[PDB]
């Protein structure tokens, strides 16, 4: 089954082979990962906001089709609801669509693959990763 | 079939009777009316940060029943990717969830409800009303 | 996935490849493209009615190879009745096929491919543009 | 299965029963008839524009979940397209959605019924009847 | 289900729309038609062998994309294996393809189109009509 | 998988064990064999014309029994139509149902197993061997 | 359906319009090639490796959206296995991938379009153009 | 459920229950393991060079049928173009073949089990073990 949810960053990185860490360990994990479709937003976004936009989203989408894409749910997002009061009251600073990557993972019990895991280990209840 | 998708404050306003056109006007379109996961995601931040969080969560759960709940998906995060680069072309300034709300509605068609008319007409190719 | 679809017109330029800067923009959006029954039905109807049918006819087979064909359904019909209804109210006028088809693209969240955006522009709720 | 091809007209007879003699027959022909979406459209159309739209709306979905709707497809467009130059040969006018249907009709081998069998009747290898 | 099965001149006059009356009632068959394997092979050879192959070939690919193919099976055989004996006791020609054609149809009860009525007629238990 | 498809005489001899080689060579390939529907075809015509038809069709159930029967199907109808164009160019004569089991195994990559060399290897991209 | 299957070079041509008789030929042939995945692996081999990778990803990207890709199967496997041996025999040199798309092709009884004709034709049973 | 590609030579020493390590390990791993069809064509090449291919066929196949064979496809082509050209700027040298199970198995997740683990470790993100 699926085990990781990647991290915007963690794609680009994989797609770049820069960290050559990172794709190292993507593909010893190959068949395990997936992204958020919040993921899948911020990584067209990368894209449209390009000098050369369709290029780049071609390059997204042929990576895209090699990954699962899940759909941010209802159970997606009522762990991101419980984790934005849960947050709020420990006064802990985590982005928008990071809070809404979190709570799809966690709604599914997947480790975060993730650069920013200052920002995602204040989550609870969640497991994270760094491969960069 | 559907035809509107719900902005979070006309969701409260619905719950709450207040101001009551809103109601009205929902009750007027029953079974045509859906919220994007995104939306339901900020009600239950709503409730689970209120005072009395199982009592605001049982009339989500009871709001939630009268429309669909659509997943936020790959098509939804595709048109919010290019909004957002749309958006950052002309200096206009859109809220995060509200983005990806309104990339949710344009990939379906569907007309934005919403009381925030100024924020999300700044959306191209998008419809709105404010029922209240 | 589907970004565009193509009216009649574009489609043309594209298989006669002028102006060339149709085709260079079809050619840069392979994979992402269709056209609506209804413009194939179009495309048919100029074949047949052409000096060489069976030449014409077979050219089309050859285009629509290479993209998408969507079934007009009870979601294109639906937005396309709401938008001849708010047409008819500000007086604005859209052919019969072209309706449809603008019907057709908002009920998707794709943009219409068009040399006629005069026409196209009168209808709520969608983008458009000109490869031409 | 599928026997018959409703037109508009006869719908809304049907809906109104007036004609009664049109709903007799309807019932009588009850999992023998369907709907081609693009009736589904000027079905849509009537209560759009009129003063009651989403009464109207409601009434007609009501009358539509209980008969199929048949996408307008390849085949039919293929039909659509050869019945227009046909027609244009021969000089005989047909109203453009009317074209549509009796190509979607013929594609499906159907029975287009209708009350303006005048304007049908002019379209080559298709068989009508008049219920009112 | 299938009623039909047309023979190459029948399917070539369908295209040509000469004889009309082949078209005719070809049209007023539809979704009851189809043609052998055996067919199907006469045809690609007359486009094979004609003076613009690449278009023909699309010409009858477009065709048959709307009628059914039955694969030549071990039932068909059998039919054929048994008609060519007949065939050969009461000293009654006909031709190879057409044999298969024959027992094709006979193995499924299907009424063969032909204008070539006087080989198809010398087939035991076998129903034929001509619409040329 | 299946490598070879047997012509009439190879399974004729094969049941007759004469030439004996064949039906060594055939056993030493059992799994391995194949025949057309057209084949099929030719052997029931052979039992059925003969002085004892029921013991002669027992005998072929028996044979077909231990080799796939393969339907004649629309990729088989594809490539015997352009061999029988090609071999028209050329002008060389190869039998109407060899014609087709040539198209029958060229199309799925088989050797054709005949004693007929001398006519089968007037088709283009195709093996024979000859077992006799 | 599928005649051609494309080796890599004619690909890279029908990509560079150089030679541009290839994809003058190519045009005429939309919606019958192929090729292997065994192609695809040289052509992605042949972008990671440019100067600009992302680049020349994108545009295989689209050029493979615009025919078909063909696993390199069992019997695709089997054949290449069979024709390696019969060179051995026969001292005849191809390359490794040039096998292995030769028993591709062979394998579906597809028309090798190569500039190489000079290393396929060495391989039995299989038919080849050059386009360039 | 799979966990393990088998390299050629560990499917021969498994065959040939030596070395006895091998074949141990193999049947304590029953139910996990497969080999790339690119495997199978080696294994192929392997019985047809023989001097009783038959019969080498005939043990081949047996093997085989008792372990999963997949199709070498586009994520499995595009891993291998990855690493080719990773390789090749690194000055790694790895077999045509190899490079095509490494990228193969890469693509799967998947162990590559072999007896020639230096050139399999030049490959990046991949893990191999070695059972002879």
């Amino acid at each position: 089954h699926l085990k990781f949810m990647l991290d915007t960053n963690i794609c680009i990185f994989t797609i770049k082979n820069k960290p050559a860490s990172v794709r190292e360990r993507f593909n010893l994990n190959q068949g395990k990962m997936c992204i958020s479709s919040v993921t899948l937003m911020e990584l067209i976004y990368g894209a449209e906001k390009s000098q050369m936009p369709e290029r780049n989203l071609a390059v997204i989408e042929g990576f895209v089709s090699r990954i699962d894409v899940l759909d941010y749910d209802a159970a997606a997002a009522t762990h991101t609801g419980q984790i934005r009061a849960e947050l709020a009251r420990q006064g802990r600073p985590v982005g928008p669509f990071n809070q809404m990557i979190a709570g799809h993972a966690r709604s599914r019990g997947l480790i975060i693959v993730t650069n920013n895991t200052r920002e995602f280990e204040r989550v609870g209840g969640l497991r994270t990763e760094d491969w960069s």
